[PDB]
């Protein structure tokens, strides 16, 4: 029932890049999802204490959220776009794993994921 530490957003010994694809993931993908009317449950780690979800971190062992992704992008945490795309996919998948089909949170994830897929469909060619 307690919260775990959040995912890492800083690691000075992890090698970093700022590729044109990563810039797109920030300027296009994250900004589009962040401003969406359904973004708010995804803008920070799930607070299992405040939300009374004592089993959330029993079931979800790879937590991820847009607040974390935003920090990772703004602090140039990633080497490549695939790492960040995997973070978005982890976020969506966690929601579908934990919750029931048709729950409000699942509908919200599905709306965000539809936009995510549209934006990643036009991920620019590297350099
Ligand atoms: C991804 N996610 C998110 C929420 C969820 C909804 C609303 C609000 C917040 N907030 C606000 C600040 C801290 C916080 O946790 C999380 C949620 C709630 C119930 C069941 C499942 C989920 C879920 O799967």
């Amino acid at each position: 029932s307690m919260n775990p530490p959040p995912p890492e957003t800083s690691n000075p010994n992890k090698p970093k890049r700022q590729t044109n694809q990563l810039q797109y993931l920030l300027r296009v993908v994250l900004k589009t999802l962040w401003k969406h009317q359904f973004a708010w449950p995804f803008q920070q780690p799930v607070d299992a204490v405040k939300l009374n979800l004592p089993d959330y971190y029993k079931i979800i062992k790879t937590p991820m959220d847009m607040g974390t992704i935003k920090k990772r992008l703004e602090n140039n945490y990633y080497w490549n776009a695939q790492e960040c795309i995997q973070d978005f996919n982890t976020m969506f998948t966690n929601c579908y794993i934990y919750n029931k089909p048709g729950d409000d949170i699942v509908l919200m994830a599905e709306a965000l994921e539809k936009l995510f897929l549209q934006k990643i469909n036009e991920l620019p060619t590297e350099e």
